[PDB]
C-alpha cells in the first residue's frame, strides 16, 4: 500500500490524466469535453471519421459484463482508427493473485489507455494510481462518470427555448443509484438545479449531498426533497433508473414494488405534472411498467435513446482528450522517430533469413 | 425502410442473388491477389451469438478487417435479445450493421424489423441464408463442362436441417434441379416444399424423393449435413445410426452411383464415419473446404452490398461533412484545457 | 516448406534468432517513437486459447493493431481444436479464414499437429512443453541489459525453482546463443536428463553450459537471476503449504540471494509473481529488477515474430502483381457500373 490514506479519487500524475470521477474536472474542462465530443459527433454523423487514435490500443476490463458499455468503446475506437481489447470478466484477474500494482504496471506496457467496469470503486482508483497510462472508469459501485458526460451532451442538445442550462431543472426519481449520484454530481458541476426525490429510505446520503453542496458553493446550483408531486414541477428534464438494489441485495420482486409503486413511477400524469415539454431521460435498460410506463418512454418527449447514442458520443471524445493530453507530456522525438523509421526500412530492405 | 436486411433469400430475386455472387467473387479475386478493397472503412459490425459459432464468428470478424472495418462480438451471455424493441433501437445508434446467430428465427426478424440498420441472419432454427450464398458461389466456381447451372442437379442426403432447407431454397431460386432424399420421417415437410414449389413456378426448378440409390444418379453436387437432431432433441447416439446408417451415408459407392465427377459438399463440421466416409470427404471430388472458405467469400460481399445499399438511401451531405471537418480541425488546432 | 512455423526455437539457428531480436527491436524503437510500421495491413490472426491468458492475449491483439492488422480471439470453449472435428479438419479450414495462427494449447502434441496440418504459419502461445514466444521476449530483454563489455555469449543466466516450461525454454534459448545457463533447484524438481540432453546438444554447437543442485554458490557471478512460480503442473497444482515445504528453505529470491549473485545482477520473472514466495518484494520492486521491461518485451517480440512469419510466408507465396492489378480494375468497374 502507499501507507497514505486515499479514498475515492486517484493520486494525480504530472504526465498523464485519468477519468475516475468528474470531481477532478472543472466546469470549463467539462465544457471542453462536451464541445470536443459534439464536434466529433457532427463529423462522424456526416461521413468524416477523424482518425485521432490511429493504431492506439485500448484495454477494456470488465468485472461485470456490459454490452452497451463494451460496444460503445469497441466502436468508438474503430471509428477513430484504433482498437478495443476485451478482457472478459474472468479473462482478467485484477486482484486475483497478482497485485493491482503488478497488473497495472504490466498493462501499461501493453496498451495505450485503460478502461474498467469494476465492482468495487476502490479498485478502479487503485488502477488509475498504479498505471502509467490514462485510466477511464467504466462504472463502479460509486459513480458512472462516462455517463455523467453522455448525459451532459444530451441535455445540451435539448435545451428548448432560451433556457441556458445553468437555469434548467433536472429531477431524478427513484433509488439513489450511482447513476443518480453521478447525475447530481454533474448537474451541480455545471451550475444547474438538481433534485433527487425518492423514498425516505433511498435518498442520497448526507455524505453524498456533502459533495453536491460543495459543487454548488462554486457553481450556483441546488438539490433534493422527498415529497413527490411537487418537486417535479417546472422540471426541464425528468430522469430515472431501475429499482433493483445493489447487485447483491437486489431483486425482491414485489418488494421493489412495495416501496416505489405508489408514486416514484414516471407515467404521463407524472410527466404532465412536471412540465408541458419536460424531456424524459433513462440510462437504460428500462423495466417498462415499473419505473416508467410505455407511453412515456416511447413518447414524443422521450430522449432516452439519443442519450443512449450519446453514451458513445462522449466516450468517443473522452478517449481523444485523454490521449491527446497524454501525448503532450509524453511527446515523440521527431528526429529519433525519423531515424527509427529509416533504420527499420533499411533493415527490411537488406536483411533476411 | 431506407435500408435492407438479409434474413432469408425469399426476399431476393434470382438476379439479385446473381449480383451478390458476382460482387462476392470479384472481391474474392482481389483479396486472393493482395488487394484489400477498403469498402467498409471505420464501419462497425455488431455480432450477436446466442449459440457460439467459431466458423461463423471468425468469418465475420475477418471479413470486416479485410474491408477496413471491425467486428464486435457480443458473446451468448454478453447480449440479451429489455424488449427487442429497445435492444434494436439502441444497437442502431452504436453500430453500422448487425448480424445475429439466433436460436429461434422469430427473434432474428423481430430484430430486423425494429433495427434501423441492416440486419443479417447468422443462422436460425429455420434457415441459414449466409450459407445459401456461400454455397452458391462454390457451385458456380465448380460447374464442370458446359453445364450452365440452371441444369445442374443438387442432391441433399440426410436430415431435413435448416442447412438442407436453405440449400433447396437457393437452388430452386436459381432454376436448378433440387432433391432432398431422406427417411420417411425426416424429409422436408409440405409447408416447406410449398415454398420450394413456389420458387420453381418462377425459375424452372424441381425437387425430392425417398428412395435413395436412384435419386443420386446424375447428381452434379452431393450435399450432406449431420444427423444429430434439433439442438434440444439432440438425438441419441446409436439412435441416429438406427435411422440413417442403412443408406443415407455418403461413401465412395454412393458417390460413384451419383456420377463420375459429382463433387461433394458439406457445410461442416463433419462427423467422419457417420454421414460421410473419409475416402469421400478427403477425396479428389470433395470441395467441402473451398465451400468453407466461401463462407467468408460470401459474407465479405454480403456486408458490402448491405452497406452500400444503406448509404444510397442515407447519403452524406458532402457540404455538411466538409464543414463538420473544418469545424473539428479548428477546434482541435485552437482549443485546449 | 512454403511457409514456416514457430513451435520451438530448436528449429531456429543462433543467427536466425539474432535476426529476430534485431527485427523485433528495430520495430520497438519505431513504435516507441511514434511511427507505427504497417507491415501487416489487413492481415487476420487467429488466436486459439485453451487456457485463458490475458498477458498473452492482449499482447497479440495489440501487436496486430499496431501493425495494421487484427487479432481474432477464439475463447477456450469457442474453439475445440480436437472436439469431434479432427485437427486435420480444423487446421484445413482455419487456413482459409485467417492469415496466421497462434495457439496456447494444453498438450504440446496438439500445437504441432496444428502446425503440421495448417497451410498458414503457426505460433506456439505456450504448451505444457515450452514457451518459445517467451524465450524471444526474454532474449530481447537481456540484450537491452548487458552492463559493461560483457557480450552476452559470456553472461551467466541462472534459473531458481521448479523445472517449468518457462525454465526449460530459458535454457533452450540461452544455450542457443552460446551463453552460460544453470538451473538450480531441489533434487526433485530439476530439468530431466531427456531435457538436459537437448541443452547439451545446443552447447555442442554454441559454447554454452548448465546446471547444479546446491544453491548459494551457483548464483555467484550470475548476470541474470530468473524465477517462475512454485505451483505444479496445472493438474497437480500442488498444495499450499506443500510448495513452501520444498522450496522455502533456499530457492526464494530475496536481497541476500541477490547480493550473493552479484552487485548488479538483474532480476527476471515471466510473471505473474506470488510475492513472498519465489521472490521478496524488495527484490522484484528493486533497482535491479527488469521483470517489467521483460513483460513489455513479451509484446516487443511477438510484434517482430508476426512480421517475420508473414514476410516469410509472402516470399514463397508472392502475389501476381498483374493478376492483382486486373482483379482490382475488374472490381472497380463492377462497382462503378452494376447494381440491384
Amino acid at each position: 500500500h502507499h501507507h497514505h490514506s486515499s479514498g475515492l479519487v486517484p493520486r494525480g500524475s504530472h504526465m498523464k490524466r485519468d477519468y475516475v470521477t468528474t470531481e477532478t474536472y472543472t466546469k470549463e474542462e467539462m465544457h471542453y469535453l462536451v464541445d470536443l465530443s459534439l464536434k466529433i459527433k457532427e463529423a462522424i454523423k456526416n461521413g468524416y471519421y477523424p482518425q485521432l487514435l490511429k493504431n492506439k490500443s485500448l484495454g477494456m476490463i470488465f468485472q461485470q459484463s456490459s454490452t452497451r458499455t463494451r460496444v460503445s468503446f469497441e466502436t468508438a475506437m474503430e471509428q477513430l482508427g484504433g482498437h478495443g481489447e476485451y478482457l472478459a470478466p474472468g479473462q482478467i484477474q485484477l486482484g486475483g493473485h497478482e497485485t493491482i500494482e503488478d497488473t497495472s504496471r504490466v498493462l501499461s506496457r501493453l496498451v495505450d489507455i485503460l478502461m474498467a467496469r469494476v465492482e468495487r470503486h476502490h479498485s478502479i482508483v487503485d488502477l488509475a494510481n498504479c498505471a502509467t497510462i490514462p485510466v477511464i472508469n467504466g462504472m463502479s459501485d460509486y459513480n458512472h462518470p462516462t455517463q455523467e458526460l453522455g448525459d451532459l451532451c444530451t441535455m445540451v442538445e435539448h435545451l428548448p427555448e432560451g433556457k441556458k442550462l445553468e437555469d434548467c431543472k433536472v429531477v431524478f426519481v427513484g433509488d439513489a443509484t450511482q447513476v443518480c449520484f453521478s447525475l447530481g454530481l454533474i448537474t451541480t458541476k455545471m451550475g444547474m438545479n438538481f433534485v433527487h426525490f425518492g423514498p425516505e429510505g433511498f435518498q442520497l446520503n448526507e455524505e453524498h449531498q456533502a459533495k453536491l453542496a460543495k459543487n454548488c458553493e462554486v457553481s450556483g446550483g441546488s438539490f433534493l426533497v422527498t415529497d413527490d408531486a411537487s418537486s417535479v414541477e417546472g422540471a426541464d428534464f425528468l430522469y430515472t433508473d431501475v429499482w433493483y438494489g445493489l447487485y447483491e441485495a437486489e431483486l425482491s420482486e414485489e418488494e421493489r414494488m412495495k416501496v416505489f409503486y405508489p408514486k416514484y413511477q414516471v407515467n404521463q400524469e407524472m410527466m404532465d405534472r412536471a412540465g408541458a415539454n419536460c424531456k424524459f431521460m433513462h440510462c437504460l435498460p428500462a423495466t417498462r411498467g415499473e419505473e416508467v410506463t410505455d407511453e412515456v418512454i416511447d413518447g414524443k418527449n422521450s430522449i432516452c435513446f439519443d442519450e443512449a447514442e450519446n453514451r458513445l458520443t462522449s466516450i468517443r471524445g473522452l478517449l481523444v482528450y485523454l490521449m491527446n493530453d497524454y501525448e503532450a507530456k509524453n511527446p515523440y522525438d521527431l528526429i529519433k522517430q525519423a531515424e527509427a523509421k529509416k533504420e527499420l526500412e533499411v533493415f527490411l530492405d537488406t536483411q533476411s533469413i
